[PDB]
């Protein structure tokens, strides 16, 4: 019996290859998630096909409807079997699906456009207007937003920290909307914002995007928290413990670190 | 009914206070693990009793007899219900106990005394004039033993063919041996202990290089226990509330008895 | 009986003199290969006639038809007896022809125009803004195609998925393309040609990095020929006498039409 | 049928392991030659046992006796089947045994003791009394010699170059004898010579010894010639072409370069 794997187009997790027009099946995609699923299938023998969520979201319980979307809705309603994708482990998601041990560390970081270096011994020094998340809430000339139906958005909604509460209040009272539908949307806004907009996203994607052409963005401050990416599993399923042990074995053998170095640091010329 | 908790005496995880001789009850202990246990009890709503394992030991499988001794042995044999202690998550333990979600990330680090001409672990393995070891019955020695990378295999071969006994009984004895060796003994230990040690008196040790792998600490429960899901939910809730970060800052960086 | 020799017109291996229109016979050719052929004939004691292959081609197996074309084809089909030319030694050719002992060591090198921010071949593969190719029907393209190292596999994939045609017919055309590209075309060629080119006019190209592998040039003979052992002995004798080094110095470093 | 492999104790080609007392068979030795023979056996299936020549020599036709010694005598007389060892390909040896294509490049280099650096902007510069082989024959205060029953000795005997002829004449007219029986003997003479003696040996062993403790020797000048190490085979044997293709395949696949980097550059701290 073929199980279905749900994944989102994200770099460098899943990429459409240049010769994907004549290729059909699992050979269309390349990146971290595809070979991670390959290693999962090697460890526990099964046949799998990669699928993309219809709305391309991560998952969030809509207010006053109690309906899950994204990859969470793929697995809760029973139309999916496993989600090998950068899905963040949260409290709300664990109560509806089973999460394996995290296979990747992450954190909430800030994206800003790289400032122009000041020429005037003759050393080049870079100055930036944002150094952490403390002053980001204080200043109002720079607007900040998050990704809709993501872990960061919900985390900001249910955060009782004073600075995080102020950030959430500003996001609620922001016009026009500072939220974005995809990671590429926020990155494009950062690009064509001329330093007027800052994007809140995971540290791994931020680091990857910073080190790719045209190489004009940089990450400021530290991670706002510590979380991780896990493999989702529907509640009361038989794949939970097998994928958990598979993730543990892959982490122990160092395959995850090798894939990390291959898919983030090899092609990081600037 | 009361619930027994097994914890290893490790800093900054559990202190036996400072005037413990005149203290009776649950106030004789303090630390990150004590606070975490209190918060877990508050969330779940059960009476908990903090106890120390009879033999100070994190827990590992014995030699060709399938006996668990230490803190994991205290749980797998039914004498303990929960263990709020810095227990590393690894594949072999998951087969015998239930791990909650990790609450402190970490990795394998190297601590020496005062440019540090040692770079990463690549140079450490090929440099033989300096001795280095791990902690008895932990997770680092198991990771080195069962690794398949060639350089990690070289470290494991150096571990097994080492004279005299390079292994240390406790982390405190390991850092004491580092102090008394005066730059001739590196210690392969996890990160959190390294930041805690390097930020206290006399502040003569520091972490060098990066981390060889990424692991974390979990809450161990007996297989098929009724508290695994509640403790997982409590850990996730505390992580969402930022309480874990608050306690980490309080017991690691708040004091800072050195130049930071 | 006369012996026919097949040689590809390559410098500094074989010149067609300078006033070749008024030259008839064996004096119309000069170079390292001509001198080597003369010395082989002197040692063995046979009449040799220097000829150029009809189609300028080092020789490689054709596509799914098992036909050898070029200099190796000139030998395997019985029309040639010996070939004193810079033919690289590889496994596939050894199955069809007999190679003498190598007389000039070499390796795969990279030649660009005038700090050279390219380092080794590791940076060349991951840098895509600059085009690079090999020589048609040689040995470098075969080595890249049949390699199993991942980075060499990346170079081979770039070779096959390249627009426009990056391959060049002759080495002279390759260096001319390097000249006309003005720092936007690296050439993957063997060493000896690289030192010979970089030391002549206009002296605007240089070798960068190291050598990806080590190979050599041999004397090819038909399978089961009566001259393989004599030519091997002659090559070894010339190597012992230092004559090979003398001719290498004469045709590579003696002239030196640049700043050395 | 088990064939016999003859090899000489040479570093880093063959080393006796520290735990060689309780180990018997092919597990006693470690280095380049042992794993090269392992790869040879993997490529062409056969069972092999490693053996050491009785007199520990390389091979030279004794004058007025026409008797071969070393590994050449192991194979010519029929008491050996293959010689996977650093045996140099020469004209005289090819006429008595079959040689495969070279698997390692080499050259004749000079060993001298590393001179003391002169302190008196405050840069440390090293000066040496020998810069090439041209002035080595001219000066007489520094004595030079070679290894007996080696390729270098015979090459100097049958060299018609003026400088090489002068070097051979000096070696013939040297008292006490400047020749050595083993590589370790010449290295020890260089060590306890205080710059009074120079050793002529292959470039690979010279480079390896220079980069090991106590790291007090250095190689001067360039290689006097270009030669190579091959795999010997008795005349008219059936292993010739198989080992030739095996060497070609191993060279093509890059196993030789990997073994080189493992056995010369990994443990080269100084
Ligand atoms: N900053 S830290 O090392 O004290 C730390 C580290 C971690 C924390 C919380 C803290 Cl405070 N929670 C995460 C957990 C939360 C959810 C996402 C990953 C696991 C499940 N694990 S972690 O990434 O190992
Ligand atoms: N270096 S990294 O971010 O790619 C990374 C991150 C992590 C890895 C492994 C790697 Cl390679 N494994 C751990 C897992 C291993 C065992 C201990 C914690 C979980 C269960 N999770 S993690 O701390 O999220
Ligand atoms: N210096 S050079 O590149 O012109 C050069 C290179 C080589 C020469 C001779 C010269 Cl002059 N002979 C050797 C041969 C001699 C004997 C030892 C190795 C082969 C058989 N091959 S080589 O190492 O490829
Ligand atoms: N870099 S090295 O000295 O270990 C080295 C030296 C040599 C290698 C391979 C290596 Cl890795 N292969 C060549 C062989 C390959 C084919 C071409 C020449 C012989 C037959 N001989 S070599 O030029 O003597
Ligand atoms: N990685 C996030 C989505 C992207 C974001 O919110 O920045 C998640 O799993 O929810
Ligand atoms: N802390 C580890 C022991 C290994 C170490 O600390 O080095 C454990 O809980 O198993
Ligand atoms: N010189 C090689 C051709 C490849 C090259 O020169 O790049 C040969 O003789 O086969
Ligand atoms: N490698 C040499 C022996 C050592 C030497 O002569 O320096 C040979 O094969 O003859």
């Amino acid at each position: 019996k073929t199980v279905v794997v749900t994944t989102i187009l994200e770099s460098p997790y899943v990429m459409m290859k240049k010769n994907h027009e004549m290729l059909e099946g699992n050979e269309r995609y390349e990146g971290y998630c595809v070979d991670l699923a390959a290693e999962i299938a090697k460890h526990c023998g099964f046949k799998y096909k990669l699928t993309i969520v219809g709305d391309g979201k991560y998952g969030a319980r809509d207010a006053d409807t109690k309906i899950w979307n994204g990859m969470v809705g793929e697995l809760v309603y029973g139309k999916a079997d496993i989600a090998i994708a950068p899905l963040t482990i949260t409290l709300v998601r664990e109560e509806v699906i089973d999460f394996s041990k995290p296979f990747m560390s992450l954190g909430i970081s800030i994206m800003i456009k790289k400032p122009q270096k000041s020429k005037p011994l003759t050393v080049e020094r870079m100055v930036s207007p944002i150094e952490s998340a403390e002053d980001l809430s204080k200043q109002t000339e720079i607007a900040y937003g998050t990704l809709d139906s993501g872990s960061t958005k919900e985390f900001f909604r249910r955060s009782k920290i004073a600075v995080f509460d102020k950030m959430w209040t500003y996001m609620r009272s922001a016009e026009p909307s500072v939220f974005v539908r995809t990671t590429a949307e926020g990155v494009a806004r950062v690009r064509k914002s001329k330093g007027k907009y800052a994007y809140l996203l995971e540290s791994t994607m931020n680091e990857y995007i910073e080190q790719r052409k045209p190489c004009d963005t940089m990450k400021v401050g530290g991670n706002l928290d510590s979380k991780g990416y896990g493999i989702a599993t529907p509640k009361g399923s038989s794949l939970g413990t097998p994928v958990n042990l598979a993730v543990l074995k892959l982490s122990e053998q160092g395959v995850l670190d090798k894939l990390k170095n291959k898919w983030w640091y090899d092609k990081g010329e600037c």
